[PDB]
């Protein structure tokens, strides 16, 4: 999707997280590692996922901003090794509680309107404003808000779709 500004940005952020944050608050803390086979991870997993990419961005962009060389995703996985970064996500994440999982996230999400608000019109929305935009995909080009949208709206949407589909089966 293409965004005509910041407060059009931070707005869909705004309205697809609380629908997705919402649809844990009846999910018993007792079924949060409860897997099965019609939907891919666990609700802990789900939020572990969203933890995990929110707070890399955050720190690309810290990061940069403190002069330090960004390696994207992180320093010890590759972006052939995705997999393995989602292990480690669940791993870092995932044995925490859904509540402390969306408090968390919702702190994440806080610290990306700031985001937003701290980066120029410029160094939001047009191409080779930030490094670590430039080094996250390097067979194409695409915006720092771009890296926002795939990371917050889009899988708010479909990890939202995954987790109706696991509470109609396991509540």
């Amino acid at each position: 999707r293409v965004y005509e500004n910041k407060e059009e940005l931070k707005s869909e952020i705004n309205k697809t997280f609380e629908k997705y944050i919402a649809e844990f608050d009846n999910i018993p803390e007792s079924l949060k590692d409860k897997r099965i086979d019609e939907v891919d991870r666990t609700p802990a997993e789900n939020l572990a996922y969203q933890v995990g990419w929110t707070t890399l961005v955050l720190k690309w962009e810290e990061d940069e901003r403190n002069g330090l060389q960004v390696k994207t995703p992180s320093d010890e996985f590759k972006w052939n090794q995705l997999g393995e970064l989602y292990q480690w996500f669940t791993d870092t994440y995932a044995y925490l509680s859904l509540q402390e999982l969306k408090s968390k996230l919702n702190e994440n999400i806080n610290s990306i309107y700031v985001m937003i608000d701290s980066l120029s019109d410029e160094e939001l929305f047009k191409p080779h404003m930030r490094k670590w935009a430039d080094d996250a995909t390097k067979t194409a080009v695409w915006e720092v808000y771009k890296f926002i949208h795939v990371n917050t709206v889009a899988p708010f949407k479909t990890f939202r779709n995954k987790i109706r589909k696991w509470k109609k089966i396991v509540l």
